[PDB]
């Protein structure tokens, strides 16, 4: 039941209500939460101290949407330049493809999950929220139990969004009818992994949500139950949201814009959390603020699939909560966080050629991959470095040669650097990384285990 106490960070960044940073300055630690942050800390009931000098310390970067499964699907020549129609049958292909061939079972996925998460570790990422879409096999198979698992082993918090596919081209769908799944099955399914799994006390390391893929791809009636079920048993919501074909195909399917949809179908409230949000009506953006939703801006698969920049600076001055992620790795091709910052950081600014004002700022950004997603996911106690929150905490040297002459950390963080390597990582009072390598979890073991099981 003993403390830790990280000492003399060159800077700590809190994202707290007055965005304070601190200098020479330290963070205590004790079991799962942070006690104190601020500069000569006392060792008293101490158990350990750890030399933060030359650190930048960050809240736990939060990724808000992944897709574990996707880590085998890296880098597929057939992939690297397709737009959303061919890449979401390239995908679903493979997956089916590999599925019946006995070579995707979910003892697969959990080794792929374990790989992609100690990659998320390693990165400085501390919370991961999964969307797993694929239950073939009748009785739904055990994929969220092994993502779970391989989370639990390794220490990272953890989000399982149960997703799905249930509008089949038998009524307007573009998937096929392996992933299709009925309504009540989804539904079922949802309810025991709430049972099982959920863990909805402060510093909870396993929550579920429930998240359709989208509105394109799943009835209404899904949306509607899990509306009620939300409710029933206080989880969250959780879908894509405005990806460029979307307008289209909601108003062919049901006569209206996607978000009106939703708004039908009980998901305008604060209870929900919307993936890309590309592409929105300009006049509905004042609307999801007083509804209270929150938007993930994933730039890395906006930019990979042609889709653009989504509107991040009218959401921020609307007032609605933005987080941040990376999505599948079929769509990154990485899961690192902290890299596709600097790309958000930069692509947005052509847009705006006059206006820098506009542009997203280092700090702004450096927010929604952790205040900003902790909100996205519901978490009052993540995704700020203060007394009574989480320690969950993500720290990077500044004293490498690569980082000579920085004049500003934070910034420094975004706009330089060979590597995106944290040197500390700490996840409900844990360390599970020093000095770039995980203390608990056997590297490369694991990177042999799974490269064994990526099918060909
Ligand atoms: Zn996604």
């Amino acid at each position: 039941e003993r403390m830790i106490l990280i000492r003399g960070l060159t800077r700590v960044i809190t994202f707290d209500d007055q965005e304070r940073e601190l200098e020479d300055a330290d963070i205590l630690i004790d079991g799962p939460k942070i006690v104190a942050v601020g500069k000569n800390l006392s060792d008293r009931s101490v158990s350990r101290t750890i030399d933060g000098r030359g650190m930048i310390a960050l809240p736990g970067l939060i990724n808000s949407h992944q897709h574990l499964y996707e880590g085998a699907m890296r880098a597929i020549p057939q992939l690297e330049r397709v737009t959303m129609a061919s890449w979401l049958e390239g995908v679903l292909t493979r997956s089916a493809g590999w599925w019946r061939d006995g070579k995707f079972g979910p003892d697969v996925i959990r080794e792929v999950a374990r790989a992609v998460l100690l990659e998320s570790l390693l990165g400085g990422i501390t919370t991961v929220a999964d969307q797993h879409p694929f239950f073939p096999g009748a009785t739904a198979d055990s994929y969220i139990d092994a993502t779970i698992e391989a989370a639990t082993d390794l220490g990272i918090r953890f989000h399982a969004v149960r997703s799905s596919m249930t509008l089949g081209k038998s009524e307007g769908g573009f998937c096929d009818d392996l992933f299709v799944e009925p309504v009540d099955r989804v539904v079922q399914h949802c309810l025991g992994l709430i049972d099982q799994y959920h863990e909805p006390e402060p510093f909870g390391m396993v929550r579920i949500a429930l998240g359709p893929c989208g509105v394109p791809h799943d009835k209404p009636e899904l949306f509607e139950a899990f509306a009620q079920m939300a409710a029933d048993y206080d989880v969250r919501l959780h879908t894509h949201f405005y990806q460029p074909l979307d307008a289209g195909m909601s108003d062919h399917l049901y006569g209206m814009t996607p978000w009106r949809f939703l708004e039908k179908h009980g998901w305008a409230s604060d209870r929900v959390w919307l993936a890309h949000a590309v592409v929105p009506p300009r006049e509905e953006i004042p609307e999801f603020a007083d509804a209270g939703v929150a938007i993930a801006h994933l730039i890395a698969p906006d930019l990979r699939l042609g889709w653009g920049l989504a509107p991040i600076r009218e959401y921020l001055d609307a007032g609605i909560t933005v987080g941040f992620g990376t999505t599948g790795s079929a769509s990154n091709d990485g899961g690192n966080l902290l890299g596709d910052l600097r790309l958000a950081a930069l692509a947005h600014r052509p847009a705006d050629p006059n206006e820098p004002e506009k542009w997203l700022s280092a700090r702004e950004l450096l927010r929604m991959a952790t205040r900003g997603s902790a909100e996205c996911l519901g978490r009052p106690d993540l995704g700020v470095l203060e007394e009574g929150r989480a320690a969950d905490i993500a720290c990077w040297r500044l004293d490498g040669v690569d980082r000579v002459g920085v004049h500003d950390p934070a910034i420094g963080l975004i706009m330089t650097g060979l590597s995106d390597r944290a040197s500390l990582v700490v996840v409900n009072g844990q360390v599970l990384v020093e000095n770039e390598r995980p203390v608990l979890a056997d590297l490369e073991r694991i990177v042999a285990n799974t490269t064994a099981l990526i099918p060909k």
